[PDB]
């Protein structure tokens, strides 16, 4: 099959773009949470302040809850870069005019960020600083209200998502499909993207068949997860607008600013 | 430091197909290539279109207007590859790479036009033909109004006699201009811009020894270039506002918007 041909490869390429650009994979991550060092479990002020100073590891320290909030922003900023590189590592993506690539990453980065978060997280916590730390959900659950409410949803979806058992090759394609989404606000060359999206999804469709043989309704579930990811980022942007209103004191990083404006 | 000037010169040479080099030679009636077929009426332009040298052909003046667009579309394409070809530039987050390109391209397109023009006409289609300023003016006012201001600038700029090496450094100083509206990270840009300008200067003393007052002149041409585009946009908007029948490429739409 002429299609099945250029696709298995197109799949591999993206997978080779994922592996070259993300500092953390579910492969590496999953090992840490199961089978070197025992990541310093952060669960309170001491562990936090400890991990901070030098044990494990930025705006003027104001408070633990705001400090964590900031530590969640940096994460996003560093991820958006790897996601630009990953996007660029797709020849049909790079061809697009610079402005179209911005609109994609702008409205796409968080959908992709909430899917990759699931990789470095288990029902009890997430991996920080190249998996050398482990922030406990219980600690994160105890942060100040305004900021403690954005942390939970991310967890609820991460577990319901991680049950599909997707490895790094599925995610390579999954993330590409999230970035190249024609239905993006103010996109220009829409048909070109919609077209690039179909190749990715078809490649993703073939790939799930080989990689997850006797599996079930996996593909349609991921399209749903993609839809759930659209809604999660929405429920998120909303909480962020309230943080910029009520938390008159806490700051927002430049890149997170321009991402939310309109 | 020259590692910067060599880097930008090789970024400029590799990226833009028509350097002042090839172009300037092809106008000095030289021998290493071939004669350029002149275009002055509708018969020559059609011939060019035929073989010797895109929306539904509406009219004379509009067909040219369209050719102007598809020309700045491939210039913006080489200009993007160029800008990225400056490592210090690429580091920047995609969003700012665009803002610099959104307000810089036209300033940089008009400077390079002068590179391929002269009081009589300009080279079109890879120096394969030669459109005349005469034929250019003759087009209906809602089009001839944008073409001439560029010719006046063109000649009143080639009088400085730069060479590809300078331009490489001129176009870079225009692209990276932290005075662009909505730049997320102004300081990181104002820093790169300074390096290029300092780099430029050192290169102008060596490359244009006797050039009395060169470097300060260019910065002035830089300002004039913002002046030209600013006025160029005004007209374009006015056309988009009048010639409803006339289609404007989506990319030229995004650039102008808000200007
Ligand atoms: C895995 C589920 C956890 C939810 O994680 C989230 C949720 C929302 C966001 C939103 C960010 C900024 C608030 C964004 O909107 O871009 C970031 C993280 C990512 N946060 C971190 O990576 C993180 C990083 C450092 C710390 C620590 F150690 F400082 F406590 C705690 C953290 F949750
Ligand atoms: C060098 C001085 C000439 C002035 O050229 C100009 C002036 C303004 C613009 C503005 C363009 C679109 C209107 C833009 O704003 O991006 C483009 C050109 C570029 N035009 C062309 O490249 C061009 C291309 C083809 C033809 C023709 F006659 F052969 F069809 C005529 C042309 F001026
Ligand atoms: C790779 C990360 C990219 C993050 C991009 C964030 C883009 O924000 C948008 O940048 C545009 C210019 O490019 C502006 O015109 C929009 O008003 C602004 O909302
Ligand atoms: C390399 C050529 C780049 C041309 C870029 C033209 C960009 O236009 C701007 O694109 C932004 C999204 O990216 C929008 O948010 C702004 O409203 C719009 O004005």
């Amino acid at each position: 099959m002429p299609q099945v041909a250029d696709l298995k490869a197109f799949s591999k390429h993206i997978y080779n773009a994922y592996l070259k650009n993300f500092n953390m994979t579910k492969k590496k991550a999953r090992s840490i949470l199961t089978g070197h060092t025992a990541p310093f479990v952060i669960h309170d002020i001491e562990t936090l302040w400890q991990a901070e100073k030098g044990l494990v590891w930025l705006p003027p320290y104001k408070e633990i809850s705001v400090h964590v909030f900031y530590r969640c922003q940096c994460t996003t900023v560093e991820t958006v870069r790897e996601l630009t590189e990953f996007a660029k590592s797709i020849p049909s993506f790079s061809s697009l005019f610079l402005n179209d690539q911005v609109t994609l990453l702008k409205y796409g980065v968080h959908e992709a960020i909430f899917a990759m978060l699931a990789s470095i997280v288990n029902k009890d916590g997430l991996l920080v600083a190249n998996g050398s730390g482990f922030v406990t959900r219980e600690f994160l659950r105890s942060l100040r209200k305004p900021f403690s409410d954005i942390i939970e949803p991310k967890f609820e979806f991460a577990v319901k998502f991680n049950a599909l058992e997707l490895d790094d090759s599925d995610l390579a394609l999954f993330i590409a499909a999230i970035i190249l989404c024609g239905d993006r606000p103010g996109l220009m060359n829409v048909p070109r993207v919609e077209a690039i999206q179909d190749t990715i999804l078809r490649a993703l469709e073939f790939h799930l068949q080989a990689n997850h043989p006797d599996a079930q309704y996996l593909f349609p579930k991921l399209l749903q997860k993609m839809a759930d990811l659209r809604q999660l980022v929405t429920e998120h942007a909303q909480m962020m607008q309230r943080i910029k209103k009520t938390e008159t004191e806490t700051s927002l990083h430049p890149l997170l600013q321009e991402i939310y404006k309109d």
